[PDB]
């Protein structure tokens, strides 16, 4: 049996739900509290009956405040994890500081007095938007360790991934003029390793900003990638293999079937 697996059985209602089955409660960390990123919000569920749970930080992106990804949390929580949205230091830093800043939000999770003992410290993940994703994939590059990495519309300069052995979903907006899916998403996905477990989601006539405001595909799938691959829940591979057929997917690519143990 998987020590990992939480909530019930899922169905495709269940990871479209916007509130999913564990109540959350949330802590503010200041950015004085931050060391290494500029505060941020952790949402986390309040129930521990059922043991730990896997971690997740989430980055903005450029010129951007954490209230642009603020929806992701508690949605993404409220699935069982336990999920800090970030403000960076500066609006304008770049990527590869991003991916500095997730991994320092991962890290004061671990002496966090709210939360310290609420997850499994080897199980955590990164996500963002736009500069912010690429800051995911920059943190995953650095870090092997993490179990899981979502950029969202990413953006980046560094369009090689190779040396990634984390399972990356990534989410590009097919009519994005800031991160073109051509030059920047797509470029990542087909530079990460083949035998990595991956995905390329394309949203269907999207701009750049379908990541600020809730999106259903998007959280959908960012939830069973992360329970896919965060808690190794096999429930979830049915959702992302074969092919999802939902109309605001315009193009889906992976590498299923998917490794486990
Ligand atoms: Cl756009």
């Amino acid at each position: 049996a998987n020590p990992y697996e939480r909530g019930p059985d899922p169905t495709e209602s269940s990871i479209e739900a916007v509130r999913g089955p564990f109540a959350v409660a949330q802590t503010t960390v200041s950015r004085l509290q931050a060391d290494g990123f500029g505060g941020g919000t952790i949402y986390y569920p309040t129930d521990t009956s059922q043991g730990t749970f896997g971690a997740v930080a989430i980055s903005p992106g450029f010129t951007a405040g954490q209230e642009s990804i603020a929806w992701l949390g508690p949605r993404i929580a409220s699935q069982g994890f336990v999920v800090i949205t970030i403000d960076t230091i500066t609006r304008l830093d770049q990527p590869d500081s991003r991916g500095r800043q997730l991994q320092a939000a991962l890290d004061h999770l671990r002496t966090n007095s709210v939360v310290r003992n609420r997850i499994d410290p080897n199980r955590m993940a990164v996500m963002g938007h736009s500069m912010g994703g690429g800051g995911a994939l920059s943190a995953a590059a650095q870090q092997t360790s993490l179990e899981a990495a979502i950029p969202l519309q990413g953006w980046h300069t560094r369009k090689q991934w190779s040396s990634v052995r984390t399972p990356t979903l990534v989410v590009g907006a097919e009519l994005d003029t800031i991160a073109p899916v051509s030059s920047h998403s797509e470029a990542f996905y087909n530079s990460l390793p083949s035998d990595l477990d991956k995905a390329y989601m394309e949203l269907r006539g999207a701009s750049h900003t379908v990541s600020n405001t809730p999106d259903t595909t998007t959280a959908k799938y960012s939830i069973a990638w992360l329970k896919r691959f965060v808690d190794k829940d096999l429930r979830y591979e049915q959702f992302l293999c074969p092919a999802p057929d939902d109309f605001a997917i315009s193009e889906y690519r992976s590498t299923c079937p998917f490794h486990h143990h």
